[PDB]
């Protein structure tokens, strides 16, 4: 339990909406884990009719990788500023105690890199986000934010200590964006990232989103990318809104047990239509699969969802039962 | 529990507030519990300066009719669209499993009906909405949602597992308007349905109500419509809201036990002064009358109860009690 | 328990961020506490860039101070309307049963006063505020607005039962405020307060605040005001929001032991990140510092803190701790 003397061990991390390979409960003692983030400012397209962000990232994705580790474990982050960006970062885990979350100890310049160590000791899971001093809102939700799990050694647990496991874990990151638009009524599209500062405060400042998406686009998680699973399979759903409420919903599903406020030492609640994840954390939703077919998991403002873009596919295959749900009449002439 | 050999019945809905007559807790075994209910699209009026929606309702009111039944009952809803109507309509239970909630099964166009069954197997209050592909949102914020109650066979029990009633249970549906206005500035009215959409989804996006009102108009639950009740009558608020979120307060009173996130497996919080209903869910408080005089219930951002409609009244008879309060001085002039 | 026949004491109150002087638990019985408090009508400046409020506040500040009482006392407050304001003003205690909270007894002219007295009996954080027929939400975002704190007799406790502590007390109230602008795209500037109405009825109504500050301006509780505590103190932060939701987070820290609702007889949940207040209410954290540094205490939507006011800082004292947080390398080249 002093660090410098505990294992260590390094971590590949995995592109959203997979999580990397890690263990439920286990048998390891406490362990030093190591892992790595680039930076990169990039602009994206980020709906269908063409519209770009100047968007700025943790290792080229929005959001940035799901990072999984146990209670009493240390966090160990190189966190590398590429010379190709142009903005100065750092990282703020909300999962950390002390100097603003580690972005006092992580400045990092175009050019530069910095290794930051804390301990992970509180279960649940936590945002992880940019928060340069003057301009923390605009990296923010220009897509800099994703998500720690800490999970108990002995993994998940429901209000009486019964075990809970899952089969798969997917991570979704909800981002309220704030595309300008010029006197045309078009959204402006800029050269340079620096360029787009001044017209995206104003935006911001009106507190309307212009986009509301799930894991970087609209439509992100649907066709050729829809999440998937299987009657039977247990899923968990880690969602993250590091700057503005959202309230997630399994259509045709339900929450079977949730820690809306995304904290595991608290008993979950269960049987939710819909749970609500305050802005600046993470949440997480265990679901057991009943009915195969097409689901959607989404943002349960409902213009949010389907004006905005905040909704997401799960294809499911399996047996459809009857004794959940049956139409007893298919739609017909109402009877005269 | 194959429903297909349980006893049947069928319940007549009543209109809001009220909810129809139904027994706490139920010494019978399970059933399939059958209802049915007719679209109705119509022009309303929604306040008082002659401001008109074009609506969409179930059963001729915002909301719907509550429905009952007990957890382990199946519920069987015929839904009717008459020829009248000019578009497609469905029903998507939260309270249900699979099939988007039911909604894949009951597409019925202008002139046909459709029957669907599903098993009631999670307690709480559940939103019930219409979700047309290509149209949900519209739909929902025209009027179409309402709640589905499905009680724990043994009633409601607090944190400890000691029996709760009620004597008397009322159904509160709260709509978020999105009013399109004209180059005069004022709301426009239309002379059918299909000519409101374009100019109403415009608005939906700016995420901003014209007016959100309890029940389908502003001052809906006032005079001689006011809630009643009585001192030592402990009373039911349901409260629903399928969009956006809202913050139910009884002004003069508390929630002396409450579900926000609406689902009766989990334990109840008692005392609130105010309490969240997510957009897209029901909750549920109950309340025991001290005093008696006339109340307010409202969503409790005060702009939205007092200036854009989200507000009703409650009045309550019986005797005075001196020991929760007491005016010591009447309004008096200053000692000088 | 009559309360005409219990002892009664006067208390002196005290200016936020600081709350009175108080007992945690209590061997005394029941009592009558007396306090006393005068609005105050003024206009205050309330950003660094010369903007103005015409504000209406209790006792001269935003938010009013804070009362503490103990589970089972009766609250006897007397309230003054001087001559030199305008209007009229009443107040309703969210902790009080029955006549809109107070409000129907102590409507006061200005030039008048009235006392009024009711029993504590349900323990928590509460909001009272000003609520005079016809002008609500006018006078809750102008300034009327503070907490009423009813501690369990015992003393705070865990989900367990064992007892929690504090050290200290802080109180922040955070007020949305609504500012008009004139044609020429600046704040605009009233010579009195009844000239301020309408133009200020206009801004509610769009949903949207001009700023939204804690404590009566951006920057208040900063700089030479910042609040302060000790590396191994106990802090008890206080939240109110009479009128809007707002989501509390303390950079750097954690909510150790939360009631997000505000009311002590309930089980408080842990290791929070962010927790939420809903607009009608005041809420309480529990935090026990482990490291020295300055802190942020703020609404994390991050445009509402950083870019319209909503968020102060906290300033601890003590010695830092390498094994919960280590910078590993500082800042530097990225290796080539
Ligand atoms: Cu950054
Ligand atoms: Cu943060
Ligand atoms: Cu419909
Ligand atoms: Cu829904
Ligand atoms: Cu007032
Ligand atoms: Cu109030
Ligand atoms: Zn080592
Ligand atoms: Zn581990
Ligand atoms: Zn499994
Ligand atoms: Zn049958
Ligand atoms: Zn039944
Ligand atoms: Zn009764
Ligand atoms: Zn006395
Ligand atoms: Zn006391
Ligand atoms: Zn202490």
């Amino acid at each position: 339990q002093d660090a410098d003397k505990l294992p260590h061990t390094k971590v590949t991390l995995v592109a959203p909406p997979q999580v990397h390979p890690h263990e439920q409960a286990t048998k390891s003692g406490p362990k030093v884990v190591e892992f790595t983030m680039t930076i990169e400012e990039k602009k994206m397209v980020i709906d269908d009719k063409g519209t770009t962000l100047q968007a700025m990232t943790f290792n080229g994705s929005m959001p940035g990788p799901t990072l999984v580790v146990h209670e009493g474990d240390y966090v160990q982050l190189t966190l590398v500023n590429p010379a190709t960006n142009a903005m100065p970062h750092n990282v703020n885990f909300h999962g950390a105690t002390g100097a603003l979350g580690g972005a006092k100890l992580t400045n990092v310049n175009p050019g530069e890199q910095a290794t930051l160590r804390f301990k992970a000791d509180r279960s649940g899971t936590f945002v992880y986000h940019c928060a340069p001093e003057g301009m923390v809102p605009w990296h923010v939700v220009s897509g800099m934010s994703g998500t720690l799990m800490v999970l108990p050694r002995d993994g998940l647990k429901d209000p009486q200590g019964k075990p809970l496991h899952y089969d798969r874990a997917y991570t979704i990151g909800e981002f309220d964006l704030y595309i300008p638009k010029g006197p045309d009524g078009k959204y402006k599209d800029y050269a340079t990232l620096a360029e787009s500062y001044g017209d995206t405060v104003q935006v911001m400042r009106t507190l309307t989103p212009s986009h509301i998406v799930f894991n970087g686009k609209v439509g992100a998680l649907t066709g050729a990318n829809a999440l998937t699973a299987k009657v039977g399979e247990t899923v968990l759903l880690i969602h993250s809104q590091a700057n503005r409420d959202t309230r997630p919903h399994l259509i045709g599903g339900h929450g079977d047990w949730v820690w809306e406020t995304g904290k595991f030492a608290n008993p979950p609640q269960r049987d939710l239509e819909t749970w609500f994840i305050r802005g600046g954390s993470a949440g997480a939703a265990l679901y057991t699969f009943k009915q195969p077919g097409v689901y959607a998991y989404l943002n349960h403002n409902l213009i949010e969802a389907f004006e905005l873009g905040a909704a997401g596919h799960i294809k499911v295959e399996g047996k459809w039962n009857d004794d959940l749900m049956k139409q007893i009449k298919a739609p017909a002439p109402i009877p005269r």
